[PDB]
């Protein structure tokens, strides 16, 4: 990624900062691949909430790394944002930390939403 | 939009919701089309907090807007997503307002911040 | 939907634009809601590659009528993502209308990509 | 990023794939944090083209790592979208380029752009 750099050469210019659009990057991607690796498990109908909860991390994600990249001292909904990330996160982990014994694809996951939800929650310190 | 038919066709099946939906997607494409706008208006430099605002509520009110359409009981992120689209709606519409007397494509998007912050309220109860 | 009133107030400012803009929102807000529907189906493991399209679907829609919301004389992309949507809408069609004798929402969902390949190949003559 | 380690977990499971879903969302992140650095500068009237162009390579980027990720034998329409993401990208990479020795952002920028760009193409191979 390019977080860091990019931040550093903004005309108006924070690790937490940094750290916190590097992961909802990486799990927006991560639960997008594991809602379609759900997807083509024999036992679909098991994981149903665990792909629909991929599904609204994947989409939250990537609209709070959007957000997130414009937020290198004016009014931002940042803040509120970050804490809907982190709460989405933490219900995607939850329901991927259930399946993590069975497929492997939602240990890594769970992983990730995990680190996210840590990320996310440090960045509106 | 189909936000109505497709709901009651669910398999697992509300005009606060529809309401909601529809409004997120007029919300999102207004919003963007406002920041272009914007962007091409000879006084560019005095919309800059504008053209940011309105780039955060059209990625906003995407999300909202799609996991809304996937909120036809189960646990779900809908009722946090939501407050935090009025909030963001509420904050775009009091900027575009500011401009509305200047540029007219801002008093339309200011109108339907307005409604769209309404209707995202209105569906949390 | 605001597309029309939005694109007369353009400082650099069609109705087959229009058109395409209000079908790709459209469009996108019914395949979510179809992939959400064949999720929630007994007979899910039958669905797996219409949610796949459909997923994919959506996201093509909402960035073609993001595109084209920012489409009203420069040079852009627009022709080339419209010829892209109108391919993906061709492909989800033709899944979910295998499924509309069976599933009602595939039905409607069919229906819309029908009208969105229409309308998006209209707006690149 | 764990785009590797989730291709390789997948049930229906490539180094090009991985290496352009990788800069999709890099390259996504770039895009958006370019457009809002040029917002911020003093000189914003002179960089409108680049703005616009950055926020449609944003909005392509995302959804072509999106439909990426999802694409570890079934037909897609992966290489159609890789195509667009591609030309978006050149695009893009010349306008940023043409700013880069006045604004370092813009230099960032046109670089991450111009790798993009590589990829997607080689991963239609
Ligand atoms: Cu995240
Ligand atoms: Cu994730
Ligand atoms: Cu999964
Ligand atoms: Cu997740
Ligand atoms: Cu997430
Ligand atoms: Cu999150
Ligand atoms: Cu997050
Ligand atoms: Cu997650
Ligand atoms: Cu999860
Ligand atoms: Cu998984
Ligand atoms: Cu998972
Ligand atoms: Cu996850
Ligand atoms: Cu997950
Ligand atoms: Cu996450
Ligand atoms: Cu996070
Ligand atoms: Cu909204
Ligand atoms: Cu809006
Ligand atoms: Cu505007
Ligand atoms: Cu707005
Ligand atoms: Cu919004
Ligand atoms: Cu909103
Ligand atoms: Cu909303
Ligand atoms: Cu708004
Ligand atoms: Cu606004
Ligand atoms: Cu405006
Ligand atoms: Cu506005
Ligand atoms: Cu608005
Ligand atoms: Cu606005
Ligand atoms: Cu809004
Ligand atoms: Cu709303
Ligand atoms: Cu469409
Ligand atoms: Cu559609
Ligand atoms: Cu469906
Ligand atoms: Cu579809
Ligand atoms: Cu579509
Ligand atoms: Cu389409
Ligand atoms: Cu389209
Ligand atoms: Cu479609
Ligand atoms: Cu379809
Ligand atoms: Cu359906
Ligand atoms: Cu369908
Ligand atoms: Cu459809
Ligand atoms: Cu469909
Ligand atoms: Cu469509
Ligand atoms: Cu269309
Ligand atoms: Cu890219
Ligand atoms: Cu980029
Ligand atoms: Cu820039
Ligand atoms: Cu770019
Ligand atoms: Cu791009
Ligand atoms: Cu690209
Ligand atoms: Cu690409
Ligand atoms: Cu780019
Ligand atoms: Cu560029
Ligand atoms: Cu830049
Ligand atoms: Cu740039
Ligand atoms: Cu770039
Ligand atoms: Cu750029
Ligand atoms: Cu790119
Ligand atoms: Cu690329
Ligand atoms: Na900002
Ligand atoms: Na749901
Ligand atoms: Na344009
Ligand atoms: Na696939």
């Amino acid at each position: 990624m390019h977080v860091e750099a990019m931040i550093s050469k903004h005309p108006q210019a924070d690790r937490s900062l940094v750290q916190c659009v590097e992961m909802c990057f990486d799990c927006a991607q991560t639960c997008a691949a594991c809602a379609d690796a759900c997807l083509g498990e024999d036992k679909v109908a098991d994981l149903r909430h665990c792909i629909r909860l991929n599904l609204d991390c994947a989409e939250i994600c990537v609209a709070a790394g959007s957000i997130a990249s414009r937020a290198a001292t004016e009014e931002s909904i940042l803040r509120t944002m970050l804490q809907t990330c982190a709460e989405m996160c933490r219900m995607c982990e939850e329901e991927c930390r259930r399946h993590a014994g069975n497929h492997e694809h939602c240990r890594i996951c769970a992983d990730v939403c995990k680190e996210c939800e840590t990320a996310c929650r440090s960045a509106t310190g």
